[PDB]
């Protein structure tokens, strides 16, 4: 497109909702491209972590922790106003994994506190993406301190198994996993910091040794567990996005499966079917597309036990309807 | 199927073999569905890991690490009386991720010593599927205490390799991959305990730093070398199963290839082929074809090689047969 | 072929370039098979791995970390002469991935200082393959020691998409990642010796921690970056190969794309598509095949953020051109 084409598409401003829910879209492109309008305000602060109170300088974007999913059709334009408030202390930009060019626009976004950007870039690959943070010198930082979320570039025509048959979700929730690497004093517990750059030297030390104090779901461990746990019925089909801007992960439905599987999360590459466990490489995306069949409650998490069950990754699935027998059934209760 | 159709399904009692060996079993369904009726008992016992002596005090099914493979076919259901003797002392349960509804089957069969329980679930999706113990609250400890093995769903007509083409095995070995984390006294001698609950709290804190101090196959360093080495003869289809209920691995046949393998363990999805690594995700089961070519012994080794012969992740394959010139001569024999 | 048919082949001699260039071939194979010719010497030799003057007893092929890359088409067949100098100390010998046979030749070139021998195998599988040293005992140790490389076996009518169309690259670079693990004192500061064999109980103690120091692309912090970055201009068509023989790793070209990637490095697996970020599992080599599409700077790195800008692993692109505001363009400069 030239300049004059581009400024004569039709625009659309999409109001971001926070995860694990994703603003309103249609799955199946309705006209021709569009130049789809975001904003998103950086916000450092202090979020609490774990149920024993451990905090951590969050630079989030939107302030949530991790950002929210921004959804939009292959071959629109994303137009980004990214704002950063006089109020911070950090200067911040934006990566997107699926933008071409000037370090995925992060070398067209450096803002300080108190600025703001504008941002356009054409949506030429259909897939989830990782975006994140990555200023000069100070890349893993920012994104363990959180600021890192992901984009999903529907193709035009929704989503297809490798058959090339529809797949139409009537759910879809956006899970965001992220490692933590929280500095311990000489006697074992976390420290807190007043602010953001007073972290960063104990910070990194924890960052050099690979192994991170946390790696939680939503910004905290238990986050979507109990009451805030994602919801689903017998029959309806969901996708689940997941994203890791880091380091890796091998999502795991318990008591259910991948039904189809983008593992690299790029809608170009047939899904993976009947999948137990997937893996989702750090600086990328996937996604899980499945029909439930059983009502009760389901666990989802990163399948290094360890790391979802005593670091933090674990989420639940409510699922209401009728049980199956057939597929599933106690012929002799646990008895003496 | 309804209550009165399953109960008139013709019925098999299969006895479950060791590891790495497999029971009986046909590659082609012979017949309609079927019930297959498996039994396990779980014994909690002390067994040597190393030639160092070191201990552990292993949660096994029917007494091994791994447990045994079960072998049914698609759509056949699996019926498992799973027993815990009142001379153990933990709950003990099963989580089949091949299993559909209530925790894989986790949350019908908490079982305390004493006590029995019968499952039974349909196997509706073909591949090799991990299965482990999962009580709540101690999940990642039952799993890396060993209480995980496989069970393989075969697809009705056999396995055929992308193209459709009809793939038989000669001989079939399973190798289940085992992280342990033992404790260190301050002294760096490995810890020993009276009982499972007693090692807890310190197995806990090394769990924590994700770095495991053995990886071993079947159960012990060595466990699969010298006079335990699989078998094979040139000419020889063998079809590689290996599981990993925790952890990430990478298995590797020294001096030979997968030549077609299911990565991610599900048959539908088609298999890669000459892999010379290949990678199962922690929570896994996978699963490599190989035609062997040249006599000799192989090594079967997870390819971070430090895990491999430092931390004891090595396996032998002892192959008779003629050597092939083409494929690999010495022109010059180290010489001067 | 029979002994007679293999050496009235046409015979090449190659001389291999250090990386990350690759000596000169076709990429479509000429005429039928052929005898190919490498030679490569064994230097032990000190090497500075990062700009705080770390020093390592590097164990490389043709005196580089990563040894060189060799081309050849399938079905030809390597002939290697190895020569381990006199003024060498220990036992080095070559694993080919790609071979079939004798552990992948290990066994048939255990050369001493002072000897050579000369081996040959047939290429029979396509695709890029690790090679490395693995004499007995002391496998991991040569290995993370720099004493690995790769080698590819180009199909006979050159490289194809999945659909089967052409893939022909305008140029291409060899990318060897390394994982170091450099010996600290009581004192944090990286310990040196006087030969190899001095720092191996050292050495072997941080391995166990599966925790590297360092992980460098080509040999060094930096040793891609600046005036050593690779180069390419819009428009032309990069293939990168990357290989790591004994570690994860996660290839992000950051401002592009992986428009088809052989993850599994085996060009009989269609490649995947439109990938952010691809994983290369320890123990192999996998291949990237992208068109660049804006001038400019790009960085080439292991997405684990932290080990990439702090650990060592990023490289740079450095390529000219035509900005194309289409795919992305700065709307409103970083502003008050
Ligand atoms: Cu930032
Ligand atoms: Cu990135
Ligand atoms: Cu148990
Ligand atoms: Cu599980
Ligand atoms: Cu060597
Ligand atoms: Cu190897
Ligand atoms: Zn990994
Ligand atoms: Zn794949």
């Amino acid at each position: 497109a030239t300049a004059a084409e581009i400024a004569a598409l039709p625009r659309q401003k999409v109001e971001l909702v926070d995860p694990p829910f994703v603003h309103a879209h249609s799955q199946v492109a309705e006209g021709g491209p569009k130049v789809v309008e975001f904003t998103m305000v950086i916000e450092e602060k202090k979020i609490v972590i774990d149920d024993a109170g451990t905090e951590v300088h969050a630079m989030a974007f939107n302030g949530t922790v991790p950002g929210p999913l921004m959804v939009v059709h292959q071959d629109d334009y994303l137009e980004l106003t990214l704002i950063n408030p006089e109020t911070n202390t950090l200067m911040h930009n934006i990566n997107f994994h699926a933008a071409t060019g000037a370090l995925g626009g992060g070398g067209l976004t450096e803002i300080n506190p108190g600025e703001k950007t504008i941002l356009r870039f054409k949506a030429t690959k259909p897939g989830v993406f990782v975006y994140h943070c990555a200023p000069p010198g100070m890349v893993p930082w920012h994104v363990v301190s959180g600021m890192n979320g992901a984009i999903m570039v529907l193709p035009r025509e929704g989503l297809h198994d490798g058959k090339g048959k529809a797949l139409t979700y009537d759910k879809i929730y956006y899970v965001g996993e992220q490692d933590f690497y929280v500095p311990r004093d000489e006697n074992g517990k976390y420290k807190k910091y007043e602010a953001p750059g007073d972290a960063y030297e104990d910070t990194v030390k924890v960052m050099r040794t690979l192994t991170p104090t946390h790696v939680v779901f939503n910004g905290a461990v238990g986050a979507l567990t109990g009451d805030k746990a994602m919801t689903a019925a017998v029959g309806e089909k969901v996708l689940i996005v997941h994203s890791q801007a880091n380091r890796d992960t091998r999502p795991h439905l318990i008591g259910g499966h991948g039904d189809y599987v983008w593992a690299t999360g790029k809608f170009n590459t047939p899904p993976d079917v009947d999948q137990e466990t997937w893996f989702i490489p750090g600086g990328a995306a996937g996604a899980a597309f499945y029909t439930f069949q059983q009502p009760g409650i389901y666990a989802y998490v990163n399948h290094n036990l360890i790391e979802a069950f005593e670091l933090g990754a674990a989420a639940h699935f409510k699922v209401t309807g009728e049980w199956n027998d057939d597929l599933m059934t106690s012929v002799l209760a646990p008895s003496g």
